[PDB]
């Protein structure tokens, strides 16, 4: 996982300067929604077993 988990070197720096913000959370918890839930889907490989 190297092509995607390049992706996940990012849930720890849209949060290395998430906890560094002065009072924007629900704002920031929710660009985890469209850079935190877009790598997500879609998945071919019919998700039995995907897996």
């Amino acid at each position: 996982a190297e092509l995607v988990a390049s992706a996940k070197a990012a849930i720890s720096q849209a949060s290395d300067v998430a906890a560094l913000d002065n009072v924007r959370v629900e704002y920031l918890g929710k660009k985890g929604h469209l850079t935190l839930q877009m790598t997500t889907l879609r998945e071919l490989p019919p998700e039995e077993r995907p897996a």
